[PDB]
DNA sequence: TAAATTTTCTGAAAATTCTGAAAATTATC
DNA sequence: GATAATTTTCAGAATTTTCAGAAAATTTAG
């Protein structure tokens, strides 16, 4: 009982303490106090976290590994369980151990823990040990870190949406107050300015398109104002430009 | 078993985290609606507060004194004293008695419950002391078991007061920095129009006349125009031509007046 | 066995004919469909949406419980069924009384033993768009009934589509419309429709437009002109009563929604 | 025979799922269907519309190389051959060779003696919308595989009246605008439109409107007023370019007609 | 026919988008 | 610093735009 109470209070800190997938760490966490390899999967498929603690076969998994990207079946598979399900053997097709070796750990156990945010199914974790199976106390950790992930999951996403809503809003609000010559030549300027950023020279393309060139002054203010790019003059040799605001290439091209 | 009980325990709690998260309401006593599971499923009386002392959520299901614990649950504001008390303890402590100054019972009523046992759990959202969580039952005393439960509704919590003040932080930040990133991209004859301008206008919204403003001020009328489209562009104001009228204005980030005057 | 299903086949495409032309206004389409599907199978015939909405039904068997008809009056199946055979992926057929997916009432579950079910569900795209369930006193459904069944729902579920597909269309098209003849009003215009529509508190009516003109210190002949951008773009149907005044009539449903917004 | 007929029927609804779509700007829209239909039945298959119109095909077997790969390339069947096809009226299968609605090239029919075809007509609304032709060397096509056939046939045969009603109400929403928004245009907005629209002389274009105002004796406030009715319907997009004049752009293709009329 | 409205057409003050010269800016050598 | 090549600020005008305002034109009841 004392080392589950010191298992809980060694997760509670590891958790709380764009991240670029960080669930793959933090599946080694999960691994560490339950001694066991761990996988992380979304509600659509897609791999978000693994940690591979025992001797593996490599291969599929490698890949799937490399790749960022678990077997489509097997995940689709695990999003109707609904409920946790322990103990699941290796002959099943729901096992974690890799099948191209089922006769190298036919004592392994397997565990399968489904995440709900708000209402909403999230995501899977997957666990896989031998000899000795999962009892209680290995469940009520699981759930723990089930409870703390789809949290962190859901209150990354609200704030993605939000901050992507708001930059869209932010692309359509500039672009509507945009006259007709202005628009053209954001149009030239950013089709000659291939990438996010660089340096190019307004006035020439200006005349290459029949635009006097305090129209094109004017309408980068206009995008400067509302922070979809940033321009600085480098007198000379032109202007220098980039791009802050990701959504408006799209709505341009579009 | 002890540990059936617990996990039992543990997944009532999950099924409430999953659709009473009620991440839209933000009133009065928002974890109080956290605070009765807790006391419910541990069958003791639960109280929440901040680390001020502030009361965010608590239950009486049990017997209470009432007469003066009552005062505290209606002004929901705990006695400096306990909580600054409260405050000394680093890591949790449980199965305090009433002898002790730590004792959630009242000093008023203390031979009512003699046999009585309290526990008190700090709480630490991101690592910082955000407040504190107090339990009291009646001779039941509190196993191993009932602390790791403790610990994981201390732990839910404190994502949940995380997120209620990190919306509104970014939220006012970012309305100010809207308009500091608008300003600085008018010229002088700009923003000296955008000055005059809303100094004439004096209001949230209203109409006037830019061109006559653009005369009195030595601005050529244009200028006017372009300055409220740069403005226009970043949602800062919403602009309408009413032709011979003039031309209408609102204001529609709250912080611009603001940094104008300063 | 196989002769008679090509025959039976060939009678459900028969009458997609003329079954195709469809009235709104009968309140239960594809009831036609389900009383040809019950005359084929000899069975009782339901159709639900995957909320508990009928669509379409046939008695041909006797319920015999009162309780049952008021479900199809009230058009409406049991939320707890529905929710029941909501979970089913695939077709189940020859199901037996016992079971709660069953069709028949739980007043008579002994008094007709042999009865069995099926229950067919409809999908479109990626999402399930209703079910269909058939009962039969006895005789039981074999393969080639399964087939016929099938058939029926497949056809069912793509004019389902069809239909709804096409509303949404045409309501997100009226919509874009609306947007459309909102973006060219003026401060003036947008205001003077605002008022008018107000003061107008319906569908239809007839009012007089220089008074409210008057009323909120606008020129009559901005009103004439809003009210006549929105018949341009077929919002609205404006008449001229002289002396009388102006009568005004609502086409286009998804204007209030942009005024109120 | 009936649980393999089953089986085949629940794949092929399995497929239904996957177009999942009805922009369709494909240059032979049912060609994936025909692919499906060709797989199961193992056999030749071809899809055409009433007039011979090719609109899906898969040539599995050995077929003429230079005349005939000439139908599938210019996708349109000889008049000759779709016209006698569109008068069988009802189903007609394993069609010997010596027929003129054989599917095998007339050139080269001493390689398949035994070769047999067959023709399902595709039909929506009572309307002849195309035609199904399969051909088979040796096997021939017994009930069931008729049964999967019409199945098949009424699937595309609705897909197509879908298709054909949206075009058919595009147009007519269309034509319905033009005559709208002009109806509500007074005689001097109308002289204005008149003018600019054939000043601008093209689809798109810019112009000085107050110029032309003052060239007809006209009040500018006129043309602005007239060119936001069009606005209003989306008939055409207006853009200010200030000291430049005013920018046109021509959305309603039946504008111009209307207005030459 | 006459009142009682609704449309049409004219006028004018203002707003707006664009050209183009004078002034500030950065950079190279 | 000196000079070239840009960027930016600033003044201006042709045009567009919106609204106000009096005829004309239009129904309805008479
Ligand atoms: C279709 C339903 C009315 C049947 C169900 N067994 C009931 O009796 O409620
Ligand atoms: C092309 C075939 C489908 C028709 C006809 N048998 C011919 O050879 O032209
Ligand atoms: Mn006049």
């Amino acid at each position: 009982m004392a080392t589950l109470l010191e298992k809980t209070r060694q997760v509670n800190e590891l958790l709380q303490k764009q991240a670029e997938l960080p669930y793959n760490k933090m599946a080694m966490i999960l691994g560490d106090i339950l001694e066991s390899n761990a996988y992380i999967i979304s509600s659509s498929g897609d791999l978000l976290g693994y940690t591979e603690k025992l001797d593996v076969n490599n291969a599929r998994i490698k890949n799937m590994f490399k790749e960022k990207k678990f077997p489509q079946g097997y995940t689709e598979a695990v999003d109707m369980l609904k409920v946790t399900e322990a103990n699941i053997p290796i002959d099943s097709d729901l096992t974690a151990f890799p099948f191209e070796s089922r006769e190298l750990y036919p004592f392994g156990l397997t565990t399968i823990v489904p995440l709900y945010g708000a209402g909403k199914r999230l995501g899977t974790i997957i666990l896989a040990r031998v000899e000795k199976s999962f009892n209680e106390d290995d469940l009520v950790l699981a759930e723990y870190s089930a409870t703390v992930v789809g949290m962190q999951i859901l209150y990354h996403q609200s704030r993605t949406i939000e901050a992507e809503v708001r930059s869209a809003t932010a692309v359509q609000m500039a672009i509507n107050t945009l006259s007709y010559s202005e628009l053209k030549a954001v149009h030239a300027i950013f089709e000659a300015l291939d990438g996010e950023e660089g340096r190019l020279t307004a006035s020439s393309i200006a005349d290459e398109i029949g635009i006097t060139r305090s129209v094109i002054v004017n309408a980068l203010r206009k995008l400067e104002s509302a922070g979809i790019i940033e321009s600085r003059s480098l007198g000379m040799k032109g202007t220098y430009l980039k791009v802050l605001n990701q959504q408006f290439i799209k709505e341009l091209e579009k």
